[PDB]
């Protein structure tokens, strides 16, 4: 019950997060590297420490996740276009399209779960403003400073909450589908 | 009475504020971090003080509020599209759409009130040109300077006035709806 | 007489000024703050003096005026769309639309007059290349220098001339309307 | 004779110059102020000398000329739209449109001549790489250096040649019109 | 078997990689040259070492490969447009179009193989964070440092994996075509 | 024979080169002036040497050539639009259009040959990474260094190869036309 409104809410949340990231994410991380001050005098002790502290920026991971999530929708649209171009057998084709969509949404749920787990394990919750690094160029351990940690961690928490809401909606959709539909999709 | 003209005025104000922010807000806060001068010599005493003075910039909050306000309209549009795709029962569907729109506008009023309260409590009215900060990197209290405070506080006051006008229009719409419509929406 | 050609000329002037500002204004004021040199050594004596000399930049005022001027046109378009969606009474509706447009153009003339008066009182005619400032951060009076004053004052004079031409055209339209139409709009 | 092909060539040249300027002009003058080196030590001796050497940049004048030239075409299009909306009298209206277009093209030729004369008198042909300036901030005469003079003067010469070609085409069109058409337009 | 779904998946992968690169590649390599620190004091020892370490950036090669891959599709579209404009002979024309498409896809597979081999031989897998260079401007061997190596090598590995998947799909399509179709295309 | 496929290939090559330049050329030459290091201490010895080494950048010449090449196509399109608006005489008009197109393609071949000769004579093949300059501001001969020479010369070689391919295709088209068509176009 209430499946269509749930799908509508999920689409609204997807559009909301896509617009929010495409508007704000570029500006926050536009000059992250430039605003890096570290207590050191050895040349090259700054770039190595910045790479160690932030190997992959959060914006790249978010963009990658958003682009990867939309691929089943794109392939479904292409398959529907091909089916329309091609045209008792119609009912069989409709059933095949339905089971294809079911498998697509299951794969989308799996991808969302994997992306959420990876984001949780990689970045975490809070962004440390102060970092301690010791690589080959730096003779001893040095203390570097990060710029704007509060905004980064707040936006990361918001992204995690949005991903959790999407996961909950996807689980609700899977529960609406149910064991019989899962078994039918398997066979 | 005069409900349609009030809704037209509200839409005009929304378009006005959206265009104004999308035109001017990026340029004002484009290089806020760069134009930061503080009386200190300790490395890292500038970024921490800037983060303390401005944890979240006003432009991010305004963009977030604008994007959040438009979500009920987007979900209503999607629901209308779904209803059109699906098509005595028509009258019942129209009544359901009407009560859905009523609940949507009530939620929009609540969200606007919450956003206005948060903006008032977080930023306030005036932006202090001079700041005094004392964090761990800075040994003692230091005096930092902010660039272009007058423009920031003027634009913040204008945004507050626009939000107040929108709140007044929303309250007028709720009064036009009235207790009977609220009770019907509840049940 | 010659009312339609006057309105056409006014629209042409509006499009001309909008295109001119949207093309040139961003580049002139793109790096105004960076090109600021002042004879001082006290930290923070530059930002405060720049804020004192230029509290609100001319481009922001021009953009605000242009956006505010177009609001009656937008509300008229929305009202016309609503009237078209809704559809002896037709003649009454047409008369109401005509008087609404008359009131709208009167309000537009008033807004243009107010904006012109504010621009004249705030900025003036010439931009002083050399400024003398004495605020709290600066111990004594200091002499700061402004970059590209000639272009700024020339473009300000051109904007003032365009606003004057628009005001003259609006006054001509009001004279064409006349006392009888004003009295009819009042009642 | 060969009037239509001449008008086609004029339109092609206008599109060519518009595309060329809109593509290249922004990049050449993007950082003209930054690449300014002058043999001086007095603060403020650089901005004043740059303003004296280049009061108005060539790109602003070219953009202003291009925008001003297109205004008669825009007003003619608006008048044609109004005439279409409004609809022996048709022949009179067509004759009025023809004489209006004749007056418009005469005004366009006059504006082009004035703009060409102003460009010739203001900028000239060659851009001096070395400048000598002596204003109030600079105690004595100082020698400043300009960046990329050859490209600026080459593009200025090309713009002058394009303007001359346009003037020649406009004069050919005026000769095709002739004394009888000029007299008819006058009365 | 499963040829159409394979082509759909290949198109989806192409769109995915195109969007991913067009979104992320510009920002990563936006300021690669600026963030270059090398242990040297001789002027010109930095630019030569940067050129030696990175003669051609990865983004240029990826853009070139993507643009080159799409050329057979563009020429096929143009040929189809010409055939549509031009219109037992229809069957012969369809067979000619089919064999033209077969030759086009064979050429596309060859181009993809060549581009993959070139990318593997030129860049490799890992980006060395530390480089040792000795050119004419630098008296002796000097040690330069690269900024953000981990992101560059991760994205390069992802691009290599995407190219491998595309190559596998193209080989599957060629196997579906088969020896008989290859022989028919040859003659 | 094979004229239509040759024209299709020429159009494909034109689109390919236009897309390639519009994508990559801006980024390569975005900050050429900034990354200029020369062994000198006299102020103004850098800008003059940079102007001497690179009077006109390659990107400007390429953009100018591309824009100039497309002008006959634009004028042909405008002439076709005029002919369509205007409408035994039809056959004569078609023959006139054909001979006009022949003259247009001959002029395009001549322009391409001239542009190729100019590019070969001006820039050459290789970009010298090291330059020796001696102008008035510099007391003696000084050694300046160029940034990213390998990419510039590689892209220049690619542009030369593309221009050569276009010239070969144009010569093939002219050979297909032949002496009889040339004589008919002359008279
Ligand atoms: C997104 C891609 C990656 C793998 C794809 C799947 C790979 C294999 C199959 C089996 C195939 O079987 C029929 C249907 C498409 C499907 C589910 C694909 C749907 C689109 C997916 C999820
Ligand atoms: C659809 C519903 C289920 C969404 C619920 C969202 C939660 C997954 C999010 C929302 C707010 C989050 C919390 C916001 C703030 C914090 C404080 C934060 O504390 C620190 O960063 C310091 C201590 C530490 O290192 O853990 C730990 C995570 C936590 C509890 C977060 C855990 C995850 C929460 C509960
Ligand atoms: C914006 C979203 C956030 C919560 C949503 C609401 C969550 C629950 C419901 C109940 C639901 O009941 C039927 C109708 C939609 C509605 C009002 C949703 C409308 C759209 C809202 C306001
Ligand atoms: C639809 C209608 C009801 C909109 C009305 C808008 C008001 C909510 C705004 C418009 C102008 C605002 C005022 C503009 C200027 C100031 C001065 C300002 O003073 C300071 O910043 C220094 C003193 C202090 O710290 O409070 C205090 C807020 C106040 C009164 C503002 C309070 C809120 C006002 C009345
Ligand atoms: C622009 C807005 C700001 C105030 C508005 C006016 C406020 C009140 C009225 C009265 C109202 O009466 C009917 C008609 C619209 C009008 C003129 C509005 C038209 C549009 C205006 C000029
Ligand atoms: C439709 C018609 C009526 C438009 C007419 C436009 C005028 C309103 C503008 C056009 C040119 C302007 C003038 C251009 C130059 C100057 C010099 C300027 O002198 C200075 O800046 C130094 C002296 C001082 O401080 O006043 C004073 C304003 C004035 C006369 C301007 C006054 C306003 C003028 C007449
Ligand atoms: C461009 C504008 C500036 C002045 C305008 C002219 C001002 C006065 C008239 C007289 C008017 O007489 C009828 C026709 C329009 C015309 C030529 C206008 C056409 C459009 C012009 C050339
Ligand atoms: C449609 C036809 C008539 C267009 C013809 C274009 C001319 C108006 C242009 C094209 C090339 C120009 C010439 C190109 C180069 C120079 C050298 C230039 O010499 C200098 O800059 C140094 C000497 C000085 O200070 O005059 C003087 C202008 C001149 C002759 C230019 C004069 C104007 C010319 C002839
Ligand atoms: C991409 C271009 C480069 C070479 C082109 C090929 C060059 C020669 C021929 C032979 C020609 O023979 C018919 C058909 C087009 C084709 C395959 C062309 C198709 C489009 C290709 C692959
Ligand atoms: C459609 C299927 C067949 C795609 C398979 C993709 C492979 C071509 C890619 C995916 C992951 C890649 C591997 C990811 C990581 C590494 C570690 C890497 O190690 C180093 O960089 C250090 C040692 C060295 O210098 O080789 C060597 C390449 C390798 C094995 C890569 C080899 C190529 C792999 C297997
Ligand atoms: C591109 C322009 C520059 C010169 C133009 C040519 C100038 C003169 C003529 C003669 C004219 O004779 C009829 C036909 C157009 C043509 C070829 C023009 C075609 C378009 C061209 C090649
Ligand atoms: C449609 C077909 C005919 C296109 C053929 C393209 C040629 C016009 C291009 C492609 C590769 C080019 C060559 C690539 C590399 C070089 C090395 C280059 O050597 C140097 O830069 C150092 C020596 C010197 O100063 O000449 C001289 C030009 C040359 C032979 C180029 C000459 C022109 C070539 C043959
Ligand atoms: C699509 C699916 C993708 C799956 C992705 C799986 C990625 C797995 C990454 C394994 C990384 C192991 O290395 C891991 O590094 C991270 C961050 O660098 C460390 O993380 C630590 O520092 C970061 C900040 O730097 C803190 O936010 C975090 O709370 C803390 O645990 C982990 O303690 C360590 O375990
Ligand atoms: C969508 C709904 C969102 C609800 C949002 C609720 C946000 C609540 C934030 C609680 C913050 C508590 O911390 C609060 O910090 C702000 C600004 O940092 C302080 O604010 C103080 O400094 C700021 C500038 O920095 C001044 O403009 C302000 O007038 C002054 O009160 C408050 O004195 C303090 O109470
Ligand atoms: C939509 C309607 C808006 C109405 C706007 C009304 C704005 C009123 C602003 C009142 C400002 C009072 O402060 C006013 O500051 C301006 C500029 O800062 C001063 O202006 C002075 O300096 C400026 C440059 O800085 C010169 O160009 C000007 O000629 C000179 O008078 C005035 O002498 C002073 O009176
Ligand atoms: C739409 C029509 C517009 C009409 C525009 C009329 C503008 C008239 C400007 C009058 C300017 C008088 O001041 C004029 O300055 C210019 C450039 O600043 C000087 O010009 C001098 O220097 C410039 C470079 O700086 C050289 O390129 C030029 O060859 C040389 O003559 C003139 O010698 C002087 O006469
Ligand atoms: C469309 C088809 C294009 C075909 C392209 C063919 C390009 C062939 C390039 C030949 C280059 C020979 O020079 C080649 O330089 C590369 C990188 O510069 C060196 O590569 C070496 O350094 C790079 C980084 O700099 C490492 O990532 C790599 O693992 C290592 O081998 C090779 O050891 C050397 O053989
Ligand atoms: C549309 C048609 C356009 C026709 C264009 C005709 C342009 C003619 C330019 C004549 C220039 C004469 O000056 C010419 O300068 C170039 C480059 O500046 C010199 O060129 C020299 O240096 C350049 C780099 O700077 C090398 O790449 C080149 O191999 C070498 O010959 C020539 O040796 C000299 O002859």
């Amino acid at each position: 019950h209430s499946t269509m409104i749930g799908r509508i809410l999920l689409t609204v949340v997807v559009i909301f997060r896509i617009l929010i990231v495409a508007i704000v994410g570029e500006t926050v991380y536009d000059d992250e590297q430039t605003m890096f001050v570290c207590n050191t005098l050895q040349p090259g002790c700054n770039q190595a420490c910045y790479d160690r502290a932030f190997p992959i920026s959060h914006i790249r991971y978010w963009v990658f996740q958003i682009i990867m999530v939309c691929t089943p929708s794109l392939c479904f649209i292409t398959y529907s276009v091909h089916q329309s171009a091609k045209q008792k057998s119609k009912l069989r084709r409709q059933e095949g399209i339905s089971r294809f969509y079911i498998i697509q949404v299951v794969f989308r749920n799996a991808l969302e779960i994997g992306f959420l787990v990876g984001q949780y394990f990689l970045y975490g919750f809070s962004v440390p403003g102060l970092y301690e690094c010791n690589r080959y160029p730096c003779i001893k351990e040095v203390e570097c400073y990060v710029s704007r940690p509060t905004e980064k961690t707040v936006f990361l928490v918001f992204m995690f909450a949005v991903s959790g809401i999407c996961v909950v909606l996807n689980l609700a959709e899977l529960n609406h589908l149910g064991w019989r539909k899962i078994k039918l999709a398997v066979r």
